[PDB]
């Protein structure tokens, strides 16, 4: 069956020229709305949530882990390092790296999280341990954002990412304090006001992680507390066939607006 919401999302997609993937979980009734929900999309920096969450899980058996220093050397800086470049020839704690990766989208900070987990496969191993059989992280920053059509590397599906984000932020994949920490970090994101948030009523509260890359890839994953109802989890992924395409945060906002109007 195709719903009215799905027809609206298909119209939005057709007007955009690209490929749009949406998954909503409404935690009041556990129902789901999907559009291309089982197709693969490049995650880009939305993968930083899984990396930070994997380090939070390690912290549950090491009370001092988030205070642990990690060396930032000049050779470690990559292509987008707004926080890490202030700490070159110094250190950042795993908490500081997590906050930088999530709230500022710092790519050097992400690379330190991946290294703490033993490489991209250590992030995938955590995803499997929390029931996500779809997520895969194959590369470090910045090349995990190449976003080449048909490339399986560094991809997931909307359905899988929405289920995982629900389990991490609202369910019991993390201990209570760690889940609260992840929620606090997401709610303090600096990069999201033009993406999912821009399609939602202003009274609703959002925590989110954005991503973008080549092929005009533009992504956002969010946990949403709407006024007067239980939380929603929403993933909006978008990628374009035209390699030099501009990113389209407004398409993510428009998908969120359609979803909100359908509730
Ligand atoms: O910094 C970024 N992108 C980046 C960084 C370094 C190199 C290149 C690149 N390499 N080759 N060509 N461009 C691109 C970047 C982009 C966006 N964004 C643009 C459109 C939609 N979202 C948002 C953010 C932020 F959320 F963090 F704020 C960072
Ligand atoms: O690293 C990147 N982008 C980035 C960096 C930091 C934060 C964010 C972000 N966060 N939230 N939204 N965007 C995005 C990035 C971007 C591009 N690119 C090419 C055309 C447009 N883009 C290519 C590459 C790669 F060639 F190396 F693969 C990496």
């Amino acid at each position: 069956q195709t719903s009215a919401v799905q027809q609206k999302l298909a119209a939005l997609e057709k007007s955009s020229g690209g490929r749009l993937g949406v998954a909503l979980i409404d935690t009041a009734d556990n129902t789901q709305v999907l559009y291309r929900g089982d197709e693969r999309f490049p995650m880009c920096s939305t993968s930083k949530v899984m990396a930070a969450a994997a380090v939070l899980k390690q912290s549950e058996t090491q009370k001092q882990l988030l205070n642990q220093p990690v060396e930032i050397k000049p050779a470690d800086l990559v292509n987008y390092n707004p926080i890490a470049e202030k700490h070159v020839n110094g250190t950042m704690t795993l908490a500081e790296l997590s906050a930088a990766a999530l709230q500022y989208s710092d790519n050097t900070a992400m690379n330190k999280l991946i290294a703490q987990l033993g490489g991209p496969g250590g992030v995938t191993a955590f995803a499997r341990a929390i029931g996500d059989e779809t997520f895969r992280l194959d590369r470090t920053e910045p090349t995990l954002n190449t976003a080449i059509p048909g490339d399986p590397r560094d991809t997931t599906t909307p359905r899988a990412m929405a289920q995982t984000l629900r389990q991490l932020t609202l369910g019991h994949a993390l201990g209570e304090t760690q889940r609260a920490q992840l929620v606090t970090w997401l709610k303090g994101n600096t990069t999201g006001a033009a993406s999912i948030r821009a399609g939602l009523p202003t009274s609703w509260t959002v925590g989110d992680k954005t991503g973008s890359g080549d092929y005009g890839t533009t992504n956002d994953i969010a946990v949403i507390w709407p006024q007067g109802r239980a939380p929603l989890v929403l993933v909006t992924y978008f990628t374009q066939p035209q390699q030099n395409a501009e990113s389209r945060r407004d398409v993510l906002a428009s998908a969120a607006r359609i979803i909100a109007e359908g509730l």
